[PDB]
C-alpha cells in the first residue's frame, strides 16, 4: 500500500509564493486521491495478472499512469520546495547548470519556458540524462512521470496543472513560475543530482 | 500460468489465393510468436515491479505490455476471424444487426474498408459490439492497441493493416488486400462472438 508522504513543512511555509490554501488542497486532496486510486488500480492489476487478463491490464493503464505518475511526481515536488529555499545551487550542480545551459539565469529561462509552454495539464522538469551524463530539460503531459516515460532522472519538477497555482494566480501562470524560484530547495535538487553520479 | 501461441486452425496455404502461405507462416510463426514471448517477459517484469511497489517500472513497462499484449489479443482473434470456409455474408441476427446499424451489408463493408484503409501507419480496423448502447460499431486502432482494452467495445471482426499482413503479396496497394480478405472472413466465428455479447 503506497502512502501519502507527510509534507516536509507546514502548508503555509511557502507563502507568499505558493499560498497555504493551494498547498493544503494539493497535498491533502489531489495527492491523497492519486495515492488512493493508485492502490485500487494496483490491486486490480494483481487480479488481472493472476488471471492472465491482458485486456484488463491494458484497460487499467490510463488510471495507473495518471495516479501512479501523480504519486511519483508530487512526492518529488514536495521535497523540491522549502521555506529555506530560493537563490542558486552551489558546487557540482551549479557547475553542471552553467556547463549545460550557459548560466543559472539561462537555465531558469529555459525551465520557465518549458513550464509555461505546457498546453493543458503537465509538468516542467530538470532531469539528468544518465546515458549522456548531463542535465536535460523536458516537459511531460498530465501526470506522466519523467523517469518512467523518458528515462531521465528527475531533479527538479514544477507542476503547471491549474490546481498548482489557479486559486492565487488565476490564469497568470508566468507569475507563479516567477514566484516559485523563491522556494526551490536546492539542497534536495543537489542530493538528487549527486545520487546520479 | 503463461500465455501461449495458439496454433493456426488451418494450413498456412488454406487462404490462397487471397492471403498467401508465405504471409500466413511469417505472420503466425514469427510475428505472433514474438508477441506472446515478449508479453510473457513483460508480464513477469510487471509482477516484480508490482510486488516492489515500483511505479516508475510499472509505467515504463506499459508500452511493451500494450504492444505485445495487444499483439497477442488481436492476432488470436484474427486467426479465428479467417477461414477457408469463410467469405460470403453472415446470416441471422448478426446480418440483421449489420443491416440495422449500417444500412446494408455492402455499406458495412465500405465503412470497415474505409476505417482499415484510413489507418496511417500500422494498425487494425474493427467491427465491435458496444455493450452499453447495444449495437455494432466500427473503430480503428493504432499499432497493436487492442479494441476492448482501449475502447471497451467487444471485438467481432478485426482486419490487420500492418504492412506485414499484406506487403509480400500486395505491396503498397492496401486496397487490393482488403478486397481479397472478404473472401476468407469466417462469419461463423464473427456470429459466435456477436451472439456471446447478447
Ligand atoms: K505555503
Ligand atoms: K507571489
Ligand atoms: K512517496
Ligand atoms: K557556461
Ligand atoms: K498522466
Ligand atoms: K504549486
Ligand atoms: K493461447
Ligand atoms: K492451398
Ligand atoms: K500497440
Ligand atoms: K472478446
Ligand atoms: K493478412
Ligand atoms: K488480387
Ligand atoms: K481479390
Ligand atoms: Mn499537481
Ligand atoms: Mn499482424
Amino acid at each position: 500500500k503506497h502512502s501519502l508522504p507527510d509534507l516536509p513543512y507546514d502548508y503555509g511555509a511557502l507563502e507568499p509564493h505558493i499560498n497555504a490554501q493551494i498547498m493544503q488542497l494539493h497535498h491533502s486532496k489531489h495527492h491523497a486521491a492519486y495515492v488512493n486510486n493508485l492502490n485500487v488500480t494496483e490491486e486490480k492489476y494483481q487480479e488481472a495478472l493472476a488471471k492472465g487478463d491482458v485486456t484488463a491490464q491494458i484497460a487499467l493503464q490510463p488510471a495507473l499512469k495518471f495516479n501512479g505518475g501523480g504519486h511519483i511526481n508530487h512526492s518529488i515536488f514536495w521535497t523540491n520546495l522549502s521555506p529555506n529555499g530560493g537563490g542558486e545551487p552551489k558546487g557540482e550542480l551549479l557547475e553542471a547548470i552553467k556547463r549545460d545551459f550557459g548560466s543559472f539565469d539561462k537555465f531558469k529561462e529555459k525551465l520557465t519556458a518549458a513550464s509555461v509552454g505546457v498546453q493543458g495539464s503537465g509538468w516542467g522538469w530538470l532531469g539528468f540524462n544518465k546515458e549522456r551524463g548531463h542535465l536535460q530539460i523536458a516537459a511531460c503531459p498530465n501526470n506522466d512521470p519523467l523517469q518512467g516515460t523518458t528515462g531521465l532522472i528527475p531533479l527538479l519538477g514544477i507542476d503547471v496543472w491549474e490546481h498548482a497555482y489557479y486559486l492565487q494566480y488565476k490564469n497568470v501562470r508566468p507569475d507563479y513560475l516567477k514566484a516559485i524560484w523563491n522556494v526551490i530547495n536546492w539542497e534536495n535538487v543537489t542530493e538528487r543530482y549527486m545520487a546520479c553520479k
